[PDB]
């Protein structure tokens, strides 16, 4: 039961982590197209640089609390979209069923 | 450059337990870390393990 709890955890860790990066990934995303707009330009590009430094290090974080999938990427806004996908497939199925499976053992062990 | 010093200090707090906790991870943060290093490299590290090598010494023989 302790084993499925740390699994529990880690998956738990995995997703908050996550999060943020896909919070910043959709500002940039905002600041690129109003770039691509534009195209005064001095500042977006400043404001692009804020964004991708605060990407880079929600990359990084979400990287410091992974264990697996997420170790082929890194930390770099051309590996965004798998961090996003690892998202999903957390918050659809990994985290789900890793919460019932511990929900299960739990009742297994006290009833 | 700018990412990987970024990407740099953060190995730093990920290993630190306190040194340098209260900076941050932006370039306005790099003097203090730079200064952080140099103490782990001038004191902290030759003292330290003068006291590990002194304690192994008088303790244990």
């Amino acid at each position: 039961l302790t084993e499925i709890h740390q699994e529990l955890e880690t998956a738990r860790k995995q997703q908050q982590s996550l999060q943020p990066v896909a919070l910043s990934w959709e500002k940039y995303q905002k600041q690129e197209r109003q770039l691509a707009d534009w195209l005064e330009i001095e500042r977006v590009k400043a404001e692009l640089h804020r964004l991708n430094i605060e990407l880079t290090k929600r990359m990084s974080e979400a990287k410091r609390v992974d264990t697996g999938a997420l170790v082929e990427a890194g930390a770099d806004l051309d590996d965004i979209p798998v961090y996003l996908q690892r998202l999903q497939e957390l918050t659809e199925e990994a985290l789900p069923e890793k919460l019932n499976r511990f929900l299960d053992y739990l009742n297994r062990s006290s009833d």
